[PDB]
């Protein structure tokens, strides 16, 4: 029973980690988009 | 004993992973702040 | 055998996670470089 509960806890931790990574990927993509947009502004500005 | 040492190693790996993720979140936040600041400069420049 | 296969699966998941984190670090570094370059452009532009 003890090893079962140990393994169960570990797999709970992994699923939580996998979701943390998912959130990090989300925020990383947004940041990439924003920085691309921000650079597009500059590229628009240096033609004004 | 073998399974104990296996589980122990796995939980050592998880704690290390959790800290890696922590460091990634730190650097991601800094990068977001810097990019916001960098864009704020531009927004300041196109009013000069 | 069951616990062995469980532990084996968990360690497979950890290696996959470690590589996901590796890819995230790669993309995070690139993004930092690009944002630095993008800001360098602006710093070049406001001297023209």
């Amino acid at each position: 029973y003890g090893i079962k509960k140990e393994i169960e806890a570990i797999k709970k931790e992994q699923e939580a980690i996998k979701k943390k990574i998912e959130a990090i990927e989300k925020e990383l993509r947004q940041l990439a988009n924003e920085t691309t947009q921000a650079l597009q502004l500059f590229l628009r500005a240096t033609t004004e």
